[PDB]
Formats: C-alpha cells, sequence, structure tokens
C-alpha cells in the first residue's frame, strides 16, 4: 500500500505565497492519479477545496490552485490570508486507493 | 450536521441492493457532490462515485449513484462475492466534508 507525504509545517507572510506538496511512495503522480485538498480548521468541519488535481469547487477563493509539481501533486496558496491559517490534508486516489497524507499546519505570520 | 447510512445490509449473488446516505439537516441534493468509497478490511478504501453519478474508470458499471428521495443512494446490481466490503459516503458543500458511518454490505454465498 503506498504512503502519501505532505510537509508537517509551512510558515507564510500575510500577502505572501506558499506552496504545499503531496507525494507518493510508489511514484511520481500524474495525470490519472487524482490529488484532493482539503482544509481544516480546530473545531471545524473540513472543507473540500480542489478535486481531480486541479479542478475547483464554485465555494474555493481564486487564491488556491491546484497543479503538478514535478512528481507531487502541489497547492498553490497566493496572497495569503489570516483566515487560511489551518490543517491542509492531500488526498491521493486511483483503483489501487484513496489515500490521505498527513496533513500540513500552514501557519500565518 | 451528520451524515447517516444504514449499519448494515446484505444482498444474494446477482442480487441488487441499495445503500443510502442522508443528511441530519435536510434533503441531499446534487449541491452535496454525494461521494462513495469502497473498503475491505485491511485495505485501502477505493473511490468509487463522485458528484452523486460520477463514476471512475475503474468503477464497474455494476455500481450506479443516484438521488433517492431525500438521500443519495448508490445501487449495486448483479452483486459479485468480491463487493462484500464495508460502503462510505460523503457529502459535501460550502459548509463542510463529512463522512456517513458506513453500511456493511454482506453478499450471500
Ligand atoms: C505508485 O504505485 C502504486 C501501485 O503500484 C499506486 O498505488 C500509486 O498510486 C502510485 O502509482
Amino acid at each position: 500500500q503506498a504512503v502519501v507525504t505532505q510537509e508537517p509545517s509551512v510558515t507564510v507572510s500575510p500577502g505572501g505565497t506558499v506552496i504545499l506538496t503531496c507525494g507518493s511512495s510508489t511514484g511520481a503522480v500524474t495525470s490519472g492519479h487524482y490529488a484532493n485538498w482539503f482544509q481544516q480548521k480546530p473545531g471545524q468541519a473540513p472543507r473540500a477545496l480542489i478535486f481531480e488535481t486541479d479542478k475547483k469547487y464554485s465555494w474555493t477563493p481564486g487564491r488556491f490552485s491546484g497543479s503538478l509539481l514535478g512528481a507531487k501533486a502541489a497547492l498553490t496558496i497566493s496572497d495569503a490570508q489570516p483566515e487560511d491559517e489551518a490543517e491542509y490534508y492531500c488526498s491521493l486516489s486511483d483503483v489501487d486507493g484513496y489515500l490521505f497524507g498527513g496533513g500540513t499546519q500552514l501557519t500565518v505570520l
């Protein structure tokens, strides 16, 4: 079974741009291997932000963008806001499993 | 709000069974993006359905998602022994992404 890897922690300046990444232990994340991103604040339900690696929901701020970066999936957060301070989880999905990473704590300073 | 699924259901081989996924606060609509997942003990769950009724390239034609009454529904037709598994649904909108408690499907031998 594959293991999904996310940075445990990242920091950004309000106004800044930060990149969060999501890797698979079994190889490069390519098309057909779907990444989903979720935002989670303490005491709140998580919210889905990205699906199929780069697609947004109607409630996803344009500041959030998904892509493939090298062999990994990436979530780019531009124009960081105080409200963006949260845990960000990625899942990688294909015929072999729908697998969660350990999450990235984003800190906005 | 809470997502509710039947604790357990049974189907005979070649039989048809329906599993449902309801919201404790209102009727499920297309705007809830119902997802379904299949999981066998000691195995990774696999995604089967997204956006209520959309399938992946690895989703068997036997599985279909719909809205049924005020709930999301997964219909499994011509059931196979390998369909025995725990089935999870998730409901998702701007207010959050929530999993149901899961339905144990038994396929009779
Ligand atoms: C690495 O390879 C495994 C299967 O060999 C997949 O589960 C994973 O998604 C990635 O392709």
